C-alpha cells in the first residue's frame, strides 16, 4: 500500500486557495462526524525552509505551519498532530491528493484528503482520489464527499 510523494514538489505552485472536497480515514473521531462535516478551505503561502503556512477556514479559523521533513512535499504539522503528510498527486491548477498519518489523544490513524481549486470536483480529481484511498486499506464506508456549507 505504497505512499510515494509526487516528485519535484513546488511549494510556490501549491500556494493559494484550495477546497477540501473529499476525505477518507480510519480515525474513529472522523468516522463519528463524517456526515456532519462540510467543505472547508486551505489558503496556502510558502515559507522559508520549504514549508507551508496554511490558513484553514471552516464555514472558525485555524492556522497551521507545515514543516518540511525528508524532502519537498513531505511535512509534519505539530499544531494539528499530523506526524507525516505527503502530497501524493497534484496538477497544481485543479487538485491535490494528500496523505496524512496523525495522532489524536493517543490514537494513530490514516487520512486522505482531496483538495480542489474550486468547490466543484473534476472527474480527474475524483479519479485520482478514488483510485488512491482503497490502496491504503480504507473502504468506501470510510469516505465522504463534502457538501458546501
Amino acid at each position: 500500500a505504497e505512499v510515494l510523494l509526487q516528485p519535484d514538489f513546488n511549494a510556490e505552485k501549491f500556494s493559494g486557495l484550495w477546497y477540501v472536497v473529499s476525505m477518507a480515514s480510519d480515525c474513529r473521531v472522523f468516522l463519528g462526524k463524517k456526515d456532519h462535516l462540510s467543505m472547508s478551505t486551505r489558503a496556502i503561502r510558502p515559507t522559508e525552509e520549504g514549508g507551508l503556512h496554511v490558513h484553514m477556514e471552516f464555514p472558525n479559523q485555524v492556522d497551521a505551519e507545515y514543516l518540511k521533513v525528508g524532502s519537498e512535499g513531505h511535512f509534519r504539522v505539530p499544531a494539528l498532530g499530523y506526524l507525516d503528510v505527503r502530497i501524493v498527486d497534484t496538477d497544481y491548477s485543479s487538485f491535490a491528493v494528500l496523505y496524512i498519518y496523525k495522532e489524536l489523544e493517543g490514537a494513530l490513524s490514516t487520512m486522505v484528503q482531496l483538495y480542489s481549486r474550486t468547490q466543484d470536483v473534476s472527474p480527474q480529481a475524483l479519479k485520482s482520489f478514488q483510485d488512491f484511498y482503497p490502496t491504503l486499506g480504507l473502504p468506501k464506508d470510510m469516505m465522504v464527499m463534502l457538501p458546501q456549507s
